[PDB]
């Protein structure tokens, strides 16, 4: 006769982990390559050089 | 040969005026012209006189 591991189950501490196992994000390619400007109108205008 | 208006149209500068054009606003007639009272019942009892 002794004390089991499972004679004291309910007495046994308990531990979640601090973060979640997910995928390391990657951003937008779009976002990551091409240079961006701050939009305040809605609709930018953009002079391009023709000649 | 030389820059045209129409070469140089996507560079010319913009201007919106500061403020809208509208008609003078007025209220009713009704509130203008006869007495009123403050309600507190969403009823009030009139007695009038009938013969």
């Amino acid at each position: 006769a002794d004390i089991s591991r499972a004679d004291a189950l309910a007495l046994l501490a308990t531990q979640e982990l601090d973060s979640i196992i997910k995928p390391e994000t990657s951003g937008s390619a779009a976002l990551a390559a091409f240079r961006s400007i701050r939009m305040s109108a809605g609709t930018v205008s953009m002079p391009v050089l023709a000649a």
